[PDB]
């Protein structure tokens, strides 16, 4: 093993507005040069781990491809700071426009964004990936498709400092993208969060469990207690099982929601 990804040289790259905060980061609009439009991840200083997740999810990112994963240009060291340099996807996460646009996404388009995540998902699961990060923070909305007659588009975006390497506490705020088995490995895992976000989805952009302490989402998950019906109904039961080896491969997810849509 050794990993593989691109250099990025700093004056290569130019840093514009600041557009929030990931786990153990901070997020900013760029530029890349040879112009790119792009995404800057600034890893904060921290443990040495921390960092060597980040640069095991850069090298993980840079060699898949799919329609829809978004890119990673690479990865910029800029004196102290590690960056992540990635794909500037138009309209940003699916989960804040989805609480903007709260009452009018119809159930039909979301079969489409949920189809399209089934086959990014699909397609890791073929090459034995895991992504560890699957929530509707990082499905990224290239194309609206409200519009009569067009289609939406999403990105799944990269899973930023790699699960292991982060607080029990930190795994806590996650539940319920976190996969139970995950609190205390496999592709299994992406098939909870795939479950978790569909419910997001379904929900306008509000996952369950949001008005819960820390210490209740983990007793939730203590007593697994099941999480709501959206019917994807039976799809997200499914997938949301906390046995990992009786979650539905994501072949047959999809072609489920083929069938569905
Ligand atoms: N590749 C990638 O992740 N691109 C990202 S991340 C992100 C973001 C992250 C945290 C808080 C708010 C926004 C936006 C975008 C974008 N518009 O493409």
């Amino acid at each position: 093993s050794q990993l593989s990804f691109h250099r990025v040289d700093q004056k290569e790259i130019t840093q514009l507005s600041h557009l929030g905060q990931g786990t153990r980061t901070n997020v900013y609009e760029g530029r890349l040069r040879v112009e790119l439009r792009v995404v800057l991840k600034v890893l904060d200083p921290s443990h040495h781990d921390i960092a060597l997740a980040f640069y095991e999810t850069a090298s993980l990112m840079s060699q898949v491809s799919h329609t829809h994963l978004a890119f990673v240009h690479g990865v910029c060291v800029r004196g102290p700071e590690n960056i992540m340099v990635t794909e500037y996807v138009e309209h940003g996460p699916l989960d804040v426009w989805l609480r903007r646009e709260r009452g009018h996404v119809p159930m039909a388009w979301k079969m489409v964004v949920a189809q399209q995540l089934a086959s990014a998902l699909s397609y890791l699961e073929n090459k034995n990936l895991v992504h560890g990060n699957v929530c509707g923070r990082n499905i990224l909305l290239a194309r609206l498709g409200l519009a009569e007659g067009t289609s939406p588009f999403i990105k799944l975006s990269d899973p930023g400092v790699g699960l292991g390497a982060l607080s029990r506490e930190e795994r806590v705020e996650r539940i319920p993208w976190l996969a139970p088995e995950c609190l205390p490995l496999s592709t299994a895992m992406d098939k909870w969060g795939f479950g978790a976000t569909l419910l997001e989805i379904c929900f306008d952009g509000e996952a369950p469990l949001q008005s819960r302490s820390p210490s209740e989402k983990e007793h939730f998950y203590q007593r697994q207690h099941r999480l709501p019906e959206p019917q994807l109904a039976t799809l997200t039961s499914q997938c949301l099982t906390y046995e990992p080896t009786q979650r539905p491969s994501f072949r047959t997810i999809l072609r489920d929601l083929t069938r569905l849509q």
